[PDB]
């Protein structure tokens, strides 16, 4: 099964190399189901990354954003923890190997028969936003640790009046009190500055009203030490607001509001920012039209769609970029043209427009930065099948790997 | 009322004087002193039997198949191949499901008009003969993969009024279905019909007159270059429940006559569908359990809901569908009773998993049920496992009048 088996990377060789490699292998085969080439070795180097850039802040990798077993298995080996968001993720999570003190159940608002389950199998740190909340804690998991979630503002949502999730700080207190009347155990606060971070400034304020909650709990008598600052920080190069200057804000705020004498413990739930680079998708063209404009425009169908990898357009307000697998040459000439998906669904429409030299049924195009939220929530509508998952590893990337283990 | 063994072959009796609602009632009444509220469906096979016969009453010179990627589970499918239904499939597993199920190859038509060439050659290698088409790379790749196909030219419809437009993806028009019954001719294809469809959820009936009229321009264009055209194919978009304002009696009413008027029975011409929400919509009902709840002061007091199902799962209709949900109570509310302004959230981590973004609700609390009705369609078919939350149970229900139904429809 595909699902544990990962290919060896030869020295010199990148993932692009052996997408090229296998799609020059199948050229005369007939059998093109598009296909993902995921690099482990990435990983490894995110966290690398992450280490460097945050060596205070403990990452839980978002099970959610990409919940492939050899990825929660590389990331296990590798010592993070796991931000899990029901009782199917903390599964997946504990038969890999993982101890419940490495799980943070970070769902603020959880079906009861599910927080028994986390109960059941040792998971203690759960967040929260709400009182009922507190009630379904008191009554199924009593014993909990709990970590308040503050809301953060994004001026860019398009629902700023109404919010999922987060406590304001008048809210906060008042949960703190009831917490303290139910004899629960509040050890923390946590925040979601969210994916579409315009200026890291954010992060600072969210820090900021953090310590404020910090604050209150002293003031209640809870003892707390636990700092979530949560996901959102970016998974590639690809970005106006790059990783490192985010954490570039984030590091002086954290010293200034939560000083490392206080005790406290910090620790994040990035989730893109380990996978979305790992995985490269390659799709096949199977499907041609040409309509005249005499101006030539082509419509491409490919064997992927918003039904499959691409729901990521909808869902994650995604932005991809088609890309040629074989190298264009200079002086040829390119033609507006669209991208379809493969079903029946009309507005299934990977790119409304782009230049793209004229292509045949057969040809490849790949699309990098595809591992994050993409997979996760693929559906199998019209009966088409998730593509194949191809595991790749150097063997220095394996020996990086058995550094962390030791 | 519990599954035992596997919930797809698995139907539950529905007793004389009992309708769906009722199970679910049932099924509420019989978990509530427990902490195990999982989200479920009924699924009425008799509705689907139902719709069957007023279908035959409706449409009698058109023969029905079912699109199954509207809703792809197993029971559908068998009860609706014991009834005698064709079925329009758009891939390879969809062809392996049916056949699995034992219809014969001549009651599939492989709708798709765009196919992946060894989706094609597996279509082939099965017997599926009769496949759409819209373009000449499709003619070429039919030439390669299947030869002996049978082909169905698709023409384009105006679906502006539709909910759901295809014909930006999908159609030839009257100009390019020249050129490709010519192309068709010199490659030794043969073609043998045209078909259309109007658009899911069709708010006009004069479409289908149009689009009628211009298969025959289609069919006669096909007589010029040598071919027997005799397989007119309707398509679907006929509504699924009766809440609608344009109801299913209204589009036939209005499909009839033009069939009468261009398609004349004594001309030989064999007559088809593909509906695939009239078939299933209003046979599914969902139950939601409400997990969690806020209370928002604006003291005007405003109410959030949690339920254990979202927009990743059964409501992904919302956003691929165009659907507009109802919630609706177990009980029917006291008219004395208060409402509150109140939102619906699905159970994921998304800020934009959310059901329904304001609606009047009695006071609601965790462990309530909500009910959303007609969401047989397009809604489990697109459901995914985001954030790892499992796809609801389905309860398959038959009353015995139904079943007696079934065997006469299979003799
Ligand atoms: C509570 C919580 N923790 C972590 C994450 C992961 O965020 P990343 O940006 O690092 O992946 C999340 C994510 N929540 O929503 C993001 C969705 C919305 C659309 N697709 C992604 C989280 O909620
Ligand atoms: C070729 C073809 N045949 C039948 C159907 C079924 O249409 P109904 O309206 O009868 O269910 C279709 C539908 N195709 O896309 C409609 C989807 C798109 C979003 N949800 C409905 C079809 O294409």
């Amino acid at each position: 099964n595909e699902e544990f088996d990962c290919h060896f990377l030869d020295e010199g060789f990148t993932a692009k190399d052996i997408l090229d490699q296998k799609i020059n292998e199948v050229s005369s085969s007939d059998d093109k189901d598009a296909f993902y080439v995921a690099d482990l070795g990435d990983i490894l180097k995110k966290h690398l990354r992450w280490l460097k850039a945050l060596p205070r802040v403990t990452p839980f990798y978002a099970v959610k954003c990409n919940d492939s077993k050899a990825i929660v298995k590389t990331l296990a080996a590798t010592g993070t923890g796991f931000d899990c968001a029901s009782k199917t993720e903390i599964q997946l999570v504990q038969s890999l190997g993982v101890p419940p003190e490495r799980i943070i159940y970070a769902n603020p608002c959880k079906q009861v028969s599910q927080i028994k389950y986390a109960a059941n199998n040792g998971v203690q740190m759960m967040t929260f936003d709400s009182e009922v909340e507190l009630m379904k804690v008191a009554r199924a998991h009593p014993k909990a640790k709990l970590v308040l979630r503050i809301a953060t503002d994004d001026s860019k949502a398009v629902c700023r009046l109404s919010v999922k999730f987060g406590a304001t700080l008048r809210t906060s207190r008042l949960l703190l009190e009831r917490a303290k009347e139910l004899n629960i155990d509040v050890v923390g606060v946590s925040f979601h500055v969210g994916s579409g971070c315009t200026d890291p400034e954010t992060f600072v304020q969210a820090i900021s009203d953090a310590r404020c909650v910090f604050d209150m709990g002293a003031e209640v008598g809870f003892s707390m030490y636990l700092l979530d600052i949560g996901g959102g920080f970016p998974g590639s190069e690809d970005v106006k607001l790059k990783f490192e200057e985010i954490t570039g804000v984030i590091n002086p705020a954290l010293d200034k509001y939560f000083p490392s004498d206080s005790g406290v413990r910090i620790i994040a739930e990035p989730g893109r920012y380990y996978v979305a680079s790992a995985f490269t998708l390659a799709v096949n063209i199977i499907a041609k039209k040409i309509v005249l404009k005499s101006e030539q425009t082509f419509m491409y169908y490919v064997n992927d769609g918003v039904y499959g990898s691409f729901n990521c357009i909808l869902y994650d307000h995604a932005h991809v970029k088609p890309l040629l697998q074989k190298r264009p040459k200079p002086d040829e000439k390119y033609y507006s043209s669209s991208i379809w998906g493969p079903t029946c669904d009309g507005l299934d429409r990977i790119v409304e427009r782009c230049d793209l030299p004229e292509m045949h049924v057969g040809d490849w195009m790949l699309f990098e930065n595809m591992g994050a939220y993409t997979v996760a929530a693929a559906s199998t509508f019209n009966g088409f099948q998730r593509p194949t998952i191809y595991y790749v590893m150097s063997g220095p990337a394996w020996q990086l790997m058995q550094q962390f283990q030791n």
